DNA sequence: TGCACAGGATGTATATATCTGACACGTGCCTGGAGACTAGGGAGTAATCCCCTTGGCGGTTAAAACGCGGGGGACAGCGCGTACGTGCGTTTAAGCGGTGCTAGAGCTGTCTACGACCAATTGAGCGGCCTCGGCACCGGGATTCTCCAGGGCG
């Protein structure tokens, strides 16, 4: 679906997804894995990183 | 002539009468001791409600805890000299005995402002509420600000 937002319209915009934190990893995979033209960040390291 | 003595001519602690100071005892007028009436302030109870706990699993984060390098600052050793410690003689001035005063300190009537005590009104101040513009926190970016490596210089 995000995917499709970029070909059907001119949108992309900044997303967010809320993951539990053993799955943080598997959503970054899987976007280098499927659909790698998205721009993607990671969270960790709240007080300094 | 050189010498010991008997008595006067001065000291000196010794014992006696004498001068303050403080403890001890005998009063009578402003205190306490006590008796009765009023009453509102204190002891006691009936809900109450309201924030404050009970007990312990996990997941995760920010804060607490440990560990080593070493850099600079605490700290011991030691020499110097001038700044007070110590000891004299010389002076200015307080301590103290005594004096003549006064002007302010100190106890007592008058009344008179004038503040203590008590009804009537209310309005300005307190409980309740619900908003928004100032405030909380952080990015963007410029600015300063310190840390480290030559090198030109000893």
């Amino acid at each position: 679906l995000l995917a499709y937002l970029a070909c059907e319209k001119e949108n992309w915009g900044p997303h967010l997804i809320v993951v539990p934190t053993s799955v943080l990893l598997n959503w970054e995979m899987e976007f280098k894995r499927f659909a790698p033209g998205f721009k993607v960040l990671t969270y960790y390291g709240s007080p300094q990183q």
